[PDB]
């Protein structure tokens, strides 16, 4: 991106970040702007996708010391919670659709 014209998106300081913090093989945020003039200040929906291989069925918090780490006061400035949904690269190859795979095993 040429200087001059940028702009202050968190969605965006999120990804670009991870791009280089982990560079995973998939990546997609979902950010939810104001959707009522009422000031809302209790929740903040905020879901964030990461498909690596690194979460081999590791752990559970592992999963986000990880991400956290990287976005640790960038995600805290105006973000608090957020739902990680870090997959691996099977249960993607199949997370919906399941095919009838059990083979015979062997002695």
């Amino acid at each position: 991106g040429s200087s001059g014209s940028s702009g202050m998106m968190i969605r965006e300081r999120i990804e670009e970040k991870l791009r280089a913090a982990f560079q995973p093989v998939f990546l997609e945020v979902v950010d939810e702007s104001y959707r009522h003039n009422v000031p809302a200040g209790s929740e903040s929906h905020f879901k964030v996708v990461l498909v690596s291989d690194r979460f081999t069925g590791e752990r559970f918090l592992n999963r986000h010391r990880m991400i956290y780490s990287t976005l640790a006061e960038e995600l805290s400035t105006t973000v608090h919670a957020l739902a990680l949904h870090t997959y691996t690269i099977k249960e993607w190859e199949g997370l919906q659709d399941t095919v009838f795979a059990s083979p015979p095993c062997r002695g």
